């Protein structure tokens, strides 16, 4: 029903999206400007979307700065941190800035900007190749988990760049799995119980604590066809999200 | 106005408090369920608990499991979740339960139950002694900053623990000096400009980027007496949270 954008210049990222993901969801590779442009020969429509920003809120740089620009530049910056309380917002949080306040800067069928911090400040990159998983595989499907259940249910699109791929210098190898991942669980909609998908995290971020394994979703795994060893040793650097949730399915 | 309530079994942990801070706030060693029975002899006052758990909501262990005896048990926990949608939430995330709804389990003068997930899993501790700013000192401020700011405005009290102290394995003396800073910010009300809190957060965590540091603010160092030449290189495992928040103030 919503259709979902994976939108980035970078090509590598776009590649990676092709190859971790299964209309329903597009591909863009290039600039959200020519996106938007392309965005008015379709409806002759409202779209939020996804920005990866820092804890205070300012567009200087990467994905916000084409945000910065599309909408009003500084007048615009001014207006998004005062609808963000003009204060710091924890990476791990997800705003939701409503444009249609525009009438009071309207511009196309955009009326929403999902804000979710993934650095505090781009001082430097959260990434640390000595744990690539709480700093890299975790922190992106936190980012698209919540950027995803943030999304306005009435929205007809989602447009979504390379979580922490920038600036936060989280390598695309990585982001792509986890957002590959998030929009899987996503996608499977009811197919797969909350509580199971809540287990596929679990073990997905590689915290195999079993009392959080409750037997009912033990036996939607034999039911899925989902290997359940292989799900309490999944590997996150070498298994394949299909091990966690069949195409099947 | 609001009295902030700090509780703790562990004394090392209500030693450090007394420590790192300066009626409004309040500090107790021992159980919450006696600080609770306490509170049966002063108003003859709404409040809400801070409580720490972990992305799924379950509640059996540390002072979560204070919450699920006090509250009945696993019919609780049940309701509790359900309060949370049943899913994933991330850690940097917080959820406010309201009890209310007990009348459809009520007890004494406790409203609200603010939910900071700290751990996704208790499979293992977030501290890591090679960070212990990534792993300490930033998802306690995080996980204290954001349970104050989602802190109903109705309430007569809060009350906290310790935070990430308990399972998450974070050394008191780390989370302590956060939860003080971010109290210390918080009890400063308006004598600080939501800009220059922000600018003290983002030192205080060293992300020293200087274009999030405004000419307004530095104006406002200058003026309430604080240092900038300290701010700009606070070193949180050695200086004092004084040199961002002077007591003066
Ligand atoms: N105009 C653009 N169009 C499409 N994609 C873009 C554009 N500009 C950047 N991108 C892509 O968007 C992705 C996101 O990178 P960043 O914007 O840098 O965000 P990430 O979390 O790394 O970093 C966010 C941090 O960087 C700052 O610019 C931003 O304010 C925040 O503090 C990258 O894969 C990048 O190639
Ligand atoms: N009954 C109690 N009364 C007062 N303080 C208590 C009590 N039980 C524990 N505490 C204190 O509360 C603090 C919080 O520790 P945890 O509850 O373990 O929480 P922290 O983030 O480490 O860990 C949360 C994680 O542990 C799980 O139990 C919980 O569900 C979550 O997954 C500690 O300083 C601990 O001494
Ligand atoms: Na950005
Ligand atoms: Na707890």
């Amino acid at each position: 029903k919503m259709r979902i954008i994976l939108c980035d210049t970078n090509e590598v990222v776009t590649n990676l999206w092709q190859e971790s993901i299964p209309k329903y969801l597009c591909i863009h590779h290039g600039h959200l400007q020519s996106l938007m442009d392309s965005m008015r020969k379709g409806d002759a429509h409202s779209y939020a979307i996804v920005s990866p920003g820092n804890s205070y809120g300012y567009l200087g740089g990467g994905f916000d700065k084409a945000l910065y620009n599309y909408f009003g530049g500084k007048p615009f910056e001014t207006w998004f941190r005062n609808q963000l309380g003009g204060r710091y917002h924890t990476v791990g949080s997800a705003t939701v800035v409503d444009l249609q306040r525009c009438l009071e800067e309207c511009r196309d069928g955009i009326r929403y900007i999902i804000h979710v911090p993934t650095v505090v400040a781009p001082s430097a990159p959260i990434f640390n190749p000595q744990n690539p998983l709480k700093t890299g595989f975790e922190p992106v499907f936190n980012a698209m988990w919540n950027a995803l259940m943030h999304s306005p249910k009435d929205i007809d699109g989602l447009i979504i760049p390379g979580l922490c791929t920038g600036y936060a210098g989280v390598p695309p190898i990585i982001s792509c799995k986890s957002m590959a991942f998030a929009l899987r669980l996503y996608m499977a909609g009811d197919h797969i119980s909350k509580e199971l998908k809540n287990v596929l995290i679990m073990y997905y971020l590689q915290y195999p604590f079993e009392p959080f394994f409750p037997e009912s979703c033990k036996i939607e795994c034999q039911k899925l066809g989902i290997d359940i060893e292989m799900l309490k040793s999944f590997n996150v650097e070498k298994d394949a999200i299909e091990l966690l949730i069949p195409r099947r399915i």
